RNA sequence: GGUUCUCCCCGAAAGCUAUUUAGGUAGCGCCUCGUGAAUUCAUCUCCGGGGGUAGAGCACUGUUUCGGCAAGGGGGUCAUC
């Protein structure tokens, strides 16, 4: 127990998705939106 | 139109329905991750079923040719009260 030996529970912290950061990321160009509809646009999508 | 580091595992759709809808979107179908559960599911063999397609046929609804039977047509001639 020193200020540089404390570590979080396992599974307690998970990295966020980061869209549009290359091929390898698995989340490049389109960023998980597919091609070219209303739902791909910034602000795009239909009301409830 | 563009969307910037890496590796591992799985892996579609371009259909149906609706839409001032048709290059948009929503539910379902197909993809993924998780949880739960029945020999649940597949192929083969044997058993039980309904069919009206392929082929065929011409009783029926239609169509078609030839021959006998000819109803009855129509043509001559006299009649034509
Ligand atoms: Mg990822
Ligand atoms: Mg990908
Ligand atoms: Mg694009
Ligand atoms: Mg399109
Ligand atoms: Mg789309
Ligand atoms: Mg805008
Ligand atoms: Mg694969
Ligand atoms: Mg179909
Ligand atoms: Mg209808
Ligand atoms: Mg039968
Ligand atoms: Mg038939
Ligand atoms: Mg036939």
């Amino acid at each position: 127990m020193r200020l540089n030996t404390l570590s979080p529970a396992e599974g307690s912290k998970k990295a966020g998705k980061r869209l549009g950061r290359g091929i390898g990321s698995g989340l490049g160009k389109t960023g998980g939106r597919g091609h070219k509809g209303q739902k791909s646009r910034s602000g795009g999508g239909v009301r409830r």
